[PDB]
């Protein structure tokens, strides 16, 4: 899909059984997930926003389903304001910017 | 021009007579610049990213200059590490997501 930018570009994710709503995030290198309950184990990690730190919890090799395409890679797990996927699921599902 | 996702959508801006990088942020509602020199009145406004909040200074109809497409627009001034294209700026240029 195109999708134009005057609304925040919020899409379906399906992942760990689980529906949510994430924002699609060229400014984001890295995928953070609200609280929520992932299987498997993991490595504590910082992720670094506008105005400092959260604590994460990091599992690798998670597959998400993003508006119906498919992704296997990292989620970082932990206290966002917003569900976020960033660059490393993007490049998966073939998501470019256009102007 | 088409942007994929491999690496961070870096782009050349030119506002207020200078030259500056910012991120193509499809996850970012607001412009937001590192510390400046802007001319022009402002308010005192709080932008509130993953790990709290920053004070920044808000300006009014700035123009900037975003890869050669011109816009205007509020930026906000502030202790960001990057700086920020918000989806304010970025309907402006007609920039689109797609997958
Ligand atoms: C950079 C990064 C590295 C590794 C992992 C992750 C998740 C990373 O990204 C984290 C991050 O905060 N990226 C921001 C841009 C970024 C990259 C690098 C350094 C600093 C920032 C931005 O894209 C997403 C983040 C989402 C958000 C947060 C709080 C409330 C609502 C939305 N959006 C915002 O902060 C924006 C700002 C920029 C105007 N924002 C805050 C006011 C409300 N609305 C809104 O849109």
């Amino acid at each position: 899909p195109q999708i134009t930018l005057w609304q925040r570009p919020l899409v379906t994710i399906k992942i760990g059984g689980q529906l949510k709503e994430a924002l699609l995030d060229t400014g984001a290198d890295d995928t953070v997930l609200e609280e929520m309950s992932l299987p498997g184990r993991w490595k504590p990690k910082m992720a670094g926003g506008i105005g400092g730190f959260v604590k994460v919890r990091q599992y690798d090799q998670i597959l998400i389903e993003i508006c119906g395409h498919k992704a296997i890679g990292t989620v970082l797990v932990g206290p966002t304001p917003v569900n976020i996927i960033g660059r490393n699921l993007l490049t998966q599902i073939g998501c470019t910017l256009n102007f």
